[PDB]
């Protein structure tokens, strides 16, 4: 009834996860492989969700599992433990100083499903690939949002699974609301809806009101979910907010995933996507023109929501964006 040692350092690891810059890799070699299923586990416990949504613990850990099996172990990136740090630090922007007791368990539980489930069954080839080839899948979703249609589809889908309805003691009324979210939360994943995002994000951020205190208030469906979307689309480009010796291993295997897919792509004589072509690449070019253009412009706006809890974020950011930006 004792931990053996590795789930004892495993466990001393796991302390570190209300905290930016987790040894999410570490955790995934401790865990077997599994760090979805014990950074979810441990979250959930953190939380008190089991309690609050009546989540019977095996049903818990089966639907994890589950969840975490459908995640392509031979996909470099878009993995269950890209999962698991999209989840982890979706975790710890929620407990920002900013935001405290602004949001519901049910809006907490959302936020961090949607984090789980948000790439799941990802084939590590993006939705132009899949669209231009006439796959099934994009056939399926008429060529719109396609993989992170499929994630929703596939991460509710697993619930009726043997033991694995999670959900299964909310009500209705908990249950559809939970749903929505969700879903409006997985699909602004979708990077052709970045701008469009982050032009709501500044639009909120001028009319922001604060409280009784001080703490944002949202006070319409519109306005807690749209934060609750920039959230997790900040949690999933966070990787050069991380210190380096994070991010480098997320650009390592983001890099690795892509030329796979321009191998591919050669293959067949596609014509090779952008930072794909592992013949034409600049790294450090691609990774400084990501931040100044995309992650920085994000994270600015999500810093200036949350005044000042993500300062140390954004300097870490920047510090970064030089370190690449050094190396020609
Ligand atoms: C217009 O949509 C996009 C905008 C920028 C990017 C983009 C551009 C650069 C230079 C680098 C990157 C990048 O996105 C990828 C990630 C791929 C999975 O979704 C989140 C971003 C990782 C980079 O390091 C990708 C987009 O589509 C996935
Ligand atoms: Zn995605
Ligand atoms: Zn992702």
């Amino acid at each position: 009834g004792v931990k053996t040692e590795q789930e004892d350092v495993l466990a001393k690891e796991l302390e570190d996860v209300n905290k930016w810059g987790l040894h999410v890799f570490r955790i995934a070699e401790l865990s077997g492989n599994r760090p979805l299923t014990v950074i979810m586990h441990t979250i959930f416990q953190e939380r008190d969700l089991l309690k609050t949504f009546k989540i019977p613990v095996d049903t818990l850990i089966t639907y994890l599992m589950t969840l975490e099996d459908h995640y392509h172990a031979d996909v470099a990136y878009h993995n269950n433990i890209h999962a698991a740090d999209v989840v982890q630090s979706t975790h710890v922007l929620l407990s920002t100083p900013a935001l405290e007791a602004v949001f519901t368990d049910l809006e907490i539980l959302a936020a961090i499903f949607a984090s789980a489930i948000h790439d799941v069954d990802h084939p590590g080839v993006s939705n132009q690939f899949l669209i231009n080839t006439n796959s099934e899948l994009a056939l399926m979703y008429n060529d719109s949002s396609v993989l992170e249609n499929h994630h929703l589809a596939v991460g509710f889908k697993l619930l009726q699974e043997e033991n694995c309805d999670i959900f299964q003691n909310l009500t209705k009324k908990q249950r559809q609301s939970l749903r929505k979210m969700v879903i409006d939360i997985v699909l602004a994943t979708d990077m052709s809806k970045h701008m469009n995002l982050l032009a709501d994000l500044k639009t909120m951020v001028e009319t922001k009101k604060v409280t009784s205190s001080g703490v944002l208030l949202l006070d319409n469906y519109s306005d807690r979910i749209q934060v609750l979307q920039n959230m997790v689309h900040c949690a999933d480009l966070s990787n050069p907010t991380k210190p380096l010796q994070l991010y480098r291993q997320w650009t390592d295997r983001i890099m690795e995933e892509f030329f796979r897919q321009g191998d591919r792509e050669r293959e067949r004589g596609m014509e090779i996507s952008p930072m794909c072509d592992k013949h034409n690449a600049s790294v450090e070019k691609s990774q400084v023109g990501f931040i100044d253009y995309i992650v920085h412009p994000l994270w600015e706006t999500w810093a200036d929501l949350v005044h000042p809890d993500a300062q140390d974020i954004l300097d870490t950011l920047e510090d970064n964006r030089e370190w690449y930006q050094s190396t020609i």
